[PDB]
């Protein structure tokens, strides 16, 4: 499957991309993830990602379709599909993907659209937690792990209130158009995401095994 999903910031894209993941074995390509790995490890576009990531700005267009185009060009892509998530992220983007895409004969299927409403989005982000090793990304209301041990956890950087603040306006600016641009090619498949987790992907994991 070629697969985007898609969501304003902390609509949980990367909840239910694990989910995904898990079940049909796609590409799972974040650029999120992709800047914060280089970030770690001091590569020269992580520290230039940095710099935009911190105050919750978006990382220039041409830096970001290069990371992503040069793993969408992998041997890999054509034969298992991929999971794009947090791209595209301007309508810029989105036309380079759609080019790039067709040249590989790689064109979309799909879009997992999940609609959250916006007022819900902050404390989803400001009580967002993470396990270090996978990732993975719990909430200490709404998604607490079992037995909370500091050693295995951490907040992410851009999770500050101010930078969220700023991540918000700046995404709900973007996404509408490119939300548009997909649905005019009848490839946009809204999924409730106010609701819990499961009752989330259960909605998503119809969609999916409903294509093809
Ligand atoms: N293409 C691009 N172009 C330019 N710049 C780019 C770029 N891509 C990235 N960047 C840069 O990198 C930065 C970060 O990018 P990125 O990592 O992609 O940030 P994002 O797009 O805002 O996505 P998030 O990870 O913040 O939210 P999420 O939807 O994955 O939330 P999650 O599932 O974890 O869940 C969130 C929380 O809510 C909880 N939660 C999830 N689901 C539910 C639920 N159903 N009910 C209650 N709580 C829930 C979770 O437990 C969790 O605590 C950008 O700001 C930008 O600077
Ligand atoms: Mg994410």
């Amino acid at each position: 499957m070629n697969l985007l999903i898609m969501g304003l910031p902390g609509a949980g894209k990367g909840t239910q991309a694990a989910k995904i993941v898990e079940q049909f074995h796609v590409a799972h390509i974040s650029t999120g993830d992709m800047f914060r790995a280089a970030m770690a490890n001091q590569t020269e576009m992580g520290v230039l990602a940095k710099s935009y990531i911190d105050k919750g700005e978006l990382v220039p267009d041409e830096v970001t379709n290069g990371i992503v185009k040069e793993r969408l060009s992998q041997d890999d892509i054509k034969e298992t599909g991929f999971l794009l998530d947090g791209y595209p992220r301007t309508i810029e983007q989105a036309h380079a993907l759609d080019k790039t895409l067709a040249e590989l004969g790689i064109e979309l299927e799909g879009i997992i659209n999940i609609e959250v409403n916006p007022d819900s989005l902050l404390e989803r982000l400001s009580g967002r937690i993470i396990h270090r090793v996978t990732g993975e990304t719990f909430h200490k209301v709404f998604n607490p792990p079992v037995d909370y041990k500091e050693e295995d956890y951490y907040q992410r950087e851009d999770d500050k209130p101010e930078t969220v603040k700023r991540r918000l306006d700046v995404n709900i600016a973007q996404g509408e158009p490119i939300i548009a641009h997909y649905r005019a090619k009848g490839l946009v498949h809204d999924i409730e995401g106010n609701q819990d987790i499961n009752d989330v992907f259960s909605d998503i994991e119809k969609v999916l095994t409903n294509l093809k």
